[PDB]
């Protein structure tokens, strides 16, 4: 059936008694009254149990072995489904797959019921979920932190051809992932004032929230790791919460609405107290569990050689201010000794260049919540800008541009400064991003402290990324070079040597074509709407953001269907562009543009003319489990980001590694990834980032494009008549008025170069042979994509540990 | 070891592993890190698994049989701990005690650390729960229906002597008992309005909340039958309920709080319209599964055939124009013929006759809430006035006696009015209360339908209350006359011939000694006190209420101390007198009443004159699982409710069962002991209801007992003076000033005799041997309070179901 493992006789039987048995005894169900949710559960626990033991033996192994510790810190940790996810790793795949067979249930139907645990917003939550699995896989004595959302990323509805969002309650029906431990509860203090006394500074009249522990296990590829993801939980104490009796118990409610929901902004900076809340939550809970920890393994002069914390962007930032405050107020070392423990022990990680994203918290709210973590980071600033001061004698102007605290309307503190101060290490996602950084946004930290600036290309797991999501693909590519590439991804360049292999050629595309029926099917079984399975696949999924430019996806679209209607009868190669995304909830632009795919959408699949040749459809809700879906399916990938504004993109590298062209700008990733499979196998287009900075020094002036260029003046007189929304003839002024005056990223700059670029991408699609050729070339180099590859690096030369992928001692 | 059941060699070895597979499997735990709690918790699991095969078979077989379902609906099910008791109803005890013992654990250890399910206030809520336990163990298709707080009854803290109140946080650990059934999840509405169409009135625009049942097992007696108790929690919907996107989902907290607190009033009517839309939420989600199931078994002609419905008090009294409205507005029912089906399937009860606990609501409330139901609660009075001004023509005063619409300062519906009116039975639960409502509060509604009138006193079960809590008591007993006793009670009669026999008076003597002893060491092991094992143990432990009146006992304890202090060296047979209970948070007086305790025994406790003969002791969080513990080792009971003001009582009958004897006023089921048991045994005294009555025509005047009892006048003066408030001389003036002239319940009336009766009691425990045979003539009559007993009452005269002893098919 495939190399989901081996299908023990004994194995499945085991398998299918215990099957019944959580039917019975932990669902308390007999198979006259079981709904597929309950036979769903009954697996889940089967599975469930064959981590226990492992769990137990990998956390006493590094308790005996006493290794260093890495702490990945992030408010995000977008995980998606996790029955499959666990069957692979444990290698059950296929003994699950008969056993429930046998018990006359399909296995496939079962796990589309599971509830993606969609605790993140995209790129960056992604990341740390890809990690999680690539540390364990790697043998690394890593524990991922983060708080347990109630209430994940917001489910999306389209209603009229808006978005609507609506609660995601993924606990309702229960998580039989996560194990509850209220035996490490810790406190939390919030408010209160700062003592000044004899020996030292205490932090007074606190206000109390606790902090529960929720423990999810992280088992590596097929080598009995079984490492832990730990979320907390707000919980209110039950005293002093406790004007009228009742109402002090309803009033809990306000103590625990910590954890109670995701914040659902992308590369957006939000400044609410509840937000900071929810940082120092996560921060303060964690820090004291790792100290904790560490004690048992007081000189914490040897605190940086067991403990490693990794800072996921600026969110958990209050680490380096809160471990000095509980090592200079608790422990009581000295300034300098305490300083210089931090710095070795953080490290920083950052995402994104646009200032908008930018952490830069008021000082009123940091002096209202966190007194004493405020008075640490002015005493963190005087120091750091003496140092500063003395390194470039009279620089003055450099003083206030590195300073943490910046001045103005309202003083603000930056995190990212705060970062760049207290962590050895700082690293952009892509060599591009890096450089950006040390040459623009950091250039001053850069000069001071060049030591400190690194590279870490982002990477995906190949377990959910290829293995799990796209089997067929999996299984033709081991039936040639084996499975050993699965955990070493730079093996797939063997598949070099099978570019003219009639059978491969062959393989590939039909894995391609499965895939696409497949998806044309569910898209009809879950949406009704039905798609021509045999035009090219064209998707852009992804956050709905300026920066990404759907818009400019769109025009090419629009373009398409008024030279369709011009030319009726002239061929063209057919295409269904798919694209998907959430907005976040108060960006009124981004929901615009869901507005206008839609509208396109509304005329372009209804045009008689069109027929089938062109198919416009939106992706509703898009998350973790709807990618694993579409990407396998997908022909065209579009990663069309301003050039210098995508610090990474890793569904990029998720669309290469299944089998899908690329047509993108020299953004992020894709540099590298165009580097790696050969620039004449990417479809690349558009300005370079030093293109960018020209026409910024210049003055981007869109008026001129739509002078020149007759195509495109068209399109934007379609949108300001009304063609495409007739009730409202002015529906869509306000992204007419943004394009033509506003347009921060210069859509149409690029528009003549994408639209000639896509005309290339559709030769090359008209002849079969030759567009899996360069498939294949791009499947074959994208080994270096792979977040094993990355994790090493990050344990290399930031943490200092080292990987190993020796399978521990049985289950 | 005791008639716990047997400890096979097989069921030892099975119960064994289990333990450790749940350890394992469930908890994730090994031996090495494995917390007592974890060790309660597997144990849970072990036993629960028990329950499982008879859980499914008991209700498959009611869907089969189809039998007349019983549906009990309460606010309130005060269950206690579920642990022990499961072992006992399935003869598991003496097995798991075993088990855990050759598993190096304490059986007795774990117990301990299980929460009391703690969803009731006092009386009302464990009648409930004793209900519960009789319907299952005689075979009845019962089920109860109620809310699911997940904060019960407060607990009780004393500070400074003072009551402080925390929440009850039952659920923090998790509850293994009950099973969460997310398929039955129902809709239910509020607000909105009432638009009159062609065919009918419409309830429309109103707002959504869901119900979510969990279903919790209750164990018959060794007979394989295993009902449910099923309780409601509110969940919002996750679409409207979704200004700010993160406000929306914060405030799903409101939907949500109906369930969220249980209000801590004991028979004291508070007009809150939370509570109100508790009342209604539980009524609302109940008849609509009630009819769900009925229809599966559309004539609603056999409906009261099928099913009977028993509300608990008036709480759950808006099943009656819920049913109708369902009946008229939904199934199309003509009026007559769906108040026809609501009557006869409807049956109320009646728990108190003091006017601050019966429910009226403010008719704005019901306005705003439940628009329809007042109209229909507007015609069913409409209709019923109409028969009552055509049974009395011309009695225009009886006619707004009976209104079920009050007149005056703000109109409000009597709800007990209105339980009356659609109830084809009411009935009081004592036989003197039953009488009483006869003759004074419903004696209007007697003169119209006498039919519906009846009793049906109170009654404990001897599981819980004699086997669980008195496995010495019971074994000695079970010696001399079998087991047969403990699911048919009245056999204790047989234990009268051997109230002569030197054998058993020993037995029974020595039992109260070890079970003194235990508590008493108790005592010293949590609360750190000590106290003498020796001294005649005087307890009233109940909720704290003028009418319970507390103050009396406080006035004989006082009247003790200061005859010592006249004279010290006089012999007196030492006591120790416990007092516990909680007091509402808002019930000011009550509250004083627990302070003034405390501060009594603060100055008798450290007096060297008393030395041990006299100790004053406030029992700490008097709560189900802390009764277990008291009642067995009592030596007196205290019942001294003022005649006619304590419906019924039920603390008096685990007293009477567990060896203890009983001072009491001829109040509610102290009238029918005394006569089960011979008033020659029991130590009555006071006034009847009929001196009361005496008394109020008369007037009371306080004054005058105060003018001629110098032992009292002396106390008051104590009291008044500061003498046992020395830093707050006028700290009591409250209590004072209330007992000489606001005493509802003539606390000065009965001291006289309460404290010649008190005289007696002492003058009987100086004689061991007759001591101990009065004891033997209680618990050998004690028979007929058992709740197996009420409950074949209700069965045969008011439900029309057969109750039956037999055993259902093995598991
Ligand atoms: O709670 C039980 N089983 C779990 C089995 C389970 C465990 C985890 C999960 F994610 C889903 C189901 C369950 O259904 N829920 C707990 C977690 C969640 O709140 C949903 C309800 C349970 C079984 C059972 C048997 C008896 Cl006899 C009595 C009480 C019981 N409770
Ligand atoms: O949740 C688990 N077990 C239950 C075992 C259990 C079930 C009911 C109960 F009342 C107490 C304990 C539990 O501890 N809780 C669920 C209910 C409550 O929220 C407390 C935490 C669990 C076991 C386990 C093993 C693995 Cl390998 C992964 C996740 C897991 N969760
Ligand atoms: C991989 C992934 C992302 C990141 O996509 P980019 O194109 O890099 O922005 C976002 N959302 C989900 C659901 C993902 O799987
Ligand atoms: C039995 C019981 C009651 C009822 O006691 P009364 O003396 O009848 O008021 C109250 N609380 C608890 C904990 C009980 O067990
Ligand atoms: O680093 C992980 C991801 O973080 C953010 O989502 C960035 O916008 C994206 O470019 C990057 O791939
Ligand atoms: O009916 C059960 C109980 O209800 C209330 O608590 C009454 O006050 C009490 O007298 C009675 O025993």
């Amino acid at each position: 059936i495939s190399v989901r493992g081996l299908a023990g006789v004994e194995n499945v039987t085991e398998l299918k008694k215990n099957f019944n048995r959580h039917l019975h005894f932990t669902l308390v169900k007999d198979r006259n009254v079981a709904t597929p949710r309950d036979y769903y559960f009954a697996l889940a626990h089967t599975v469930r149990d064959h981590l226990v033991g492992r769990w137990i033996r990998t956390q006493q192994h590094y308790y005996e072995k006493d290794p260093k510790r890495i702490y990945y810190l992030s408010l995000e940790f977008y995980m998606g489904r996790t029955l499959q996810n666990t069957m692979v790793n444990l290698a059950l795949e296929n003994a699950c797959d008969e056993a429930t067979y046998q018990l006359g249930l399909d296995m496939e139907e079962l796990e589309e019921i599971e509830e993606d645990a969609g605790l993140g917003n995209g790129g960056l939550g992604r990341l740390a979920a890809c990690f999680l699995d690539s540390m364990a896989t790697l043998g690394l004595a890593a524990y991922g932190y983060g708080i347990r959302y109630e209430f994940g990323i917001f489910n999306q509805k389209i209603c009229g051809g808006w978005q609507m969002e609506e609660a995601d309650d993924w606990l309702r029906y229960g998580n039989p992932w996560e194990k509850a431990r209220p035996e490490f509860t810790l406190p939390v203090h919030f408010y209160g004032r700062v003592e000044h006394t004899s020996q030292g500074a205490k932090w007074v009249d606190t206000q109390v929230v606790l902090a529960m522990p929720y423990d999810t296990p992280v088992p590596g590829y097929r080598n009995n790791v079984v490492n832990t993801m730990r979320l907390w939980s707000a919980k209110a104490p039950n005293d002093f919460n406790l004007g009228g009796y009742i109402q002090a118990v309803l009033d809990r409610n306000l103590a625990e609405n910590i954890s109670r929901v995701l914040y659902p902004n992308d590369n957006f900076f939000e400044g609410k107290e509840l937000r900071l809340k929810q940082e120092y939550f996560v921060v303060a809970a964690t820090l004291q569990d790792i100290i904790r920890r560490f004690k048992s393994s007081t000189n914490f002069d040897a605190f940086p050689d067991k403990v490693a914390i990794q800072l996921n962007d600026t969110h958990p930032s209050l680490a380096i201010p809160e471990l000095m405050r509980v090592l200079v107020d608790l422990e009581r070392l000295d300034w300098d000794k305490a300083w210089e423990v931090t710095v070795k022990t953080c490290a920083y990680t950052n995402h994104t260049v646009i200032p908008e994203a930018l952490e830069r918290w008021p000082v009123h709210l940091l002096e209202t919540l966190l007194p004493r973590h405020l008075q640490i980071i002015y005493e963190i600033n005087q120091r750091f800008l003496n140092r500063v001061a003395a390194a470039f004698p009279g620089d003055v102007d450099r003083l206030r541009r590195m300073s943490l605290v910046e001045e103005g309307a309202v003083k603000r503190i930056n995190m990212a400064h705060l970062c760049i101060a207290g962590s050895h290490a700082v690293n952009g996602v892509a060599r591009i991003h890096s450089e950006i950084l040390k040459k623009t946004i950091f250039k001053d930290f850069y000069e001071l402290e060049p030591h400190k600036f690194q590279n870490k290309t982002n990477g995906i797991t190949p377990r959910r990324w290829l293995v799990l999501c796209n089997p067929g693909l999996a299984e033709i590519i081991a039936e040639r070079i084996g499975e050993e590439y699965i955990s070493d991804l730079d093996q797939l360049r063997k598949l070099l040597s099978y570019v003219d292999d009639e059978a491969f050629i062959r393989d590939v595309a039909k894995v391609k074509q499965e895939n696409k029926l497949k998806f044309a099917a569910y898209l009809e079984r879950e949406y009704k709407v039905h798609i021509n399975p045999n035009s090219l696949f064209d998707v852009q999924v992804k956050r709905i953001h300026e920066y990404k430019r759907q818009l400019l996806n769109c025009l090419h679209v629009i373009t398409l269907y008024n030279r369709i209607k011009k030319e009726p009868n002239k061929f063209v190669v057919p295409r269904t562009v798919m694209i998907g995304g959430k907005a976040a909830p108060g960006y009124h632009m981004a929901k615009m543009i869901i507005k206008l795919i839609t509208a396109i959408g509304d005329v372009v699949n209804h045009d008689p003319v069109v027929g089938d040749r062109l198919r416009v459809i939106f992706l509703e809700n898009y998350r973790v489990s709807l990618a694993e879906k579409v990407i396998p399916a997908a022909d065209l990938s579009e990663q069309i980001s301003t050039a210098g504004t995508e610090a990474s993109g890793t569904g990029n590298m998720k669309f290469m590694l299944n089998g899908a062209l690329t047509i993108g700008t020299m953004d992020g990733a894709n540099v590298e990834m165009a580097e790696e499979a050969g620039e004449e196998n990417f479809f690349i287009f558009g300005m370079r980032v030093e293109d960018v900075d020209r026409l910024d020094q210049r003055g981007y002036n869109a008026q001129e494009y739509y002078d020149r260029i007759p195509e495109l003046r068209q399109i934007i007189e379609q949108l300001s008549s009304g063609f495409f929304s007739p009730k409202q003839p002015d529906l869509f002024k306000d992204i007419v008025n943004m394009l033509m005056h506003h347009d921060r990223f210069k859509v149409f700059a690029d528009y003549e170069e994408y639209v000639k670029c896509q005309e290339r991408v559709s030769a090359l699609y008209k002849n079969p042979r030759e567009w899996t050729r360069m498939v294949i070339r791009n499947i074959a180099t994208s080994g270096k994509f792979s977040s094993d590859r990355t994790i090493a690096q990050y344990a290399r030369e930031i943490w200092g540990v080292e990987p190993s992928r020796q399978r521990l001692p049985a289950p």
